């Protein structure tokens, strides 16, 4: 392991997945791809398929009590987890991604990003045996109240979200707990819509206050529950009241 | 376009992305990969890079009013959107994935899945010009209250979630508005933990009621706000009260 890029806060993420090639979407492209090449982020996959012993490499099994779907077969999945934990050494927290988990939000991303090592277990079918949660999983997390064909997209979502908090990965995330303000680039006029003159003014302080007021107004109109989680600054209370008066 | 697999409800999804190779994670693997091969789901990508005219194929641009980040360059992105809309023909709703969007949940997935054609616009950098939202985007959606390096993982998350509602894709999603019950597979005993005897009984009705009670108990302990959105059946009111009495 070598290179010139400061990597003091580098993260290691082990992944248990039946489809490790999915992870190329994050390891080979964009900002996450650069993090991996610069050794700020390492993503290491184990496939339960490689832990099977039968001729057909069976990775699913029938649920007790019947019902329609399959579960991940215990022995191959358990063996893959044990191999990832041995590789990771001490301090690796094991995360299972499921709709039954703790709801991920940006605060939870920053809590997760304090871990120098994670193992992300990706369930396929109707998920994993309850007893493996009890014996192998440190924390269960959901990316949101929907059901996907597997935990791989949730795992990749968490990796990407945490990676942004690794110093050096980026070249301001829900700034102030608010929805982000509108942004504008060239051209000055688009389908008769003009860039707000304040953004053209060069007045750094008036621009700051316009963006903060817009963020407060958009949070209030779209996601008012997000305001209730906040103790607004004096300046923020005044800009919201001005945006609420102007709306009315 | 041909094949034997019933595809009456087939979905077409256009995608605008600087990294269309990311979409292989859904189009080449698992249940979504099978949907694509069977013509239940088509995913068609346009890359704004192919709509550039400068020697360096520039796809970012500086925000008006300064600040740290870049935006997607308007002309290449707008041209890619127009080409996707012409390809899609009439009835294609254009979705922009952003943290400022409507929060996706399973109900919203099923609303989105009523569309036979979607175009998913994937923003990189600090996102897209506000005026393109106004002029090109039908609906803005978030997959959750976190910030990612791009809209591609959110787009792939929505495709996967909607695909499950396409008849024939699957071989019961938040059944009853509740968190799913525990599942068990072989072996009968794992690290001294035994499968609940009821699941071994063959008694289809007692198994149904045990799984419903567990789902009510887990929703109540982990996500009690989910119970408030529900008008529980008589049977559900009785099983929750029994689980709440047994907890206490
Ligand atoms: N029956 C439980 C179960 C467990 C695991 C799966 C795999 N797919 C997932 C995993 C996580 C999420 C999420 N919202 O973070 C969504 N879909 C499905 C079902
Ligand atoms: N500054 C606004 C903005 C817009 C678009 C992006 C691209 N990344 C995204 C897109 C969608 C989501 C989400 N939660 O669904 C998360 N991250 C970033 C920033």
């Amino acid at each position: 392991s070598s290179g010139l890029v400061p990597r003091g806060s580098h993260m290691w993420i082990g992944v248990i997945s039946l489809f490790p090639e999915m992870f190329k979407a994050i390891t080979e492209f964009g900002v996450t791809g650069r993090a991996v090449k610069h050794n700020l982020l390492k993503v290491e996959c184990w496939n339960p398929r490689d832990f099977t012993f039968d001729k057909h490499k069976t990775v699913d099994d029938r649920p007790y009590g019947g019902g329609p779907g399959m579960l991940m077969m215990v022995q191959p999945l358990r063996d893959a987890i044990h191999t990832a934990k041995a590789a990771a050494g001490e301090g690796a927290k094991v995360i299972y991604l499921s709709p039954q988990g703790r709801k991920l939000d940006q605060g939870g991303v920053t809590e997760l990003a304090q871990n120098q090592k994670l193992i992300l277990v990706c369930g396929r079918y109707e998920g994993i045996d309850e007893r493996l949660i009890q014996t192998e999983i440190d924390e269960e997390w959901s990316i949101g109240d929907y059901v996907l064909t597997g935990g791989e997209l949730p795992a990749m979502t968490l990796i990407d979200a945490v990676a942004r908090f690794i110093p050096g990965v980026l070249g301001d995330s829900f700034a102030d707990g608010l929805l982000d303000c509108p942004h504008y680039t060239r051209p000055e006029v688009l389908e008769g819509l003009t860039v707000p003159p304040v953004l053209m003014s060069g007045h750094h302080e008036e621009i700051r206050k316009w963006r903060l007021k817009q963020s407060l107004q958009r949070t209030w109109l779209r996601r008012p529950e997000l305001l209730e989680g906040l103790a607004l600054t004096d300046e923020q209370r005044k800009l919201l009241k001005e945006a609420q008066a102007e709306h009315n």
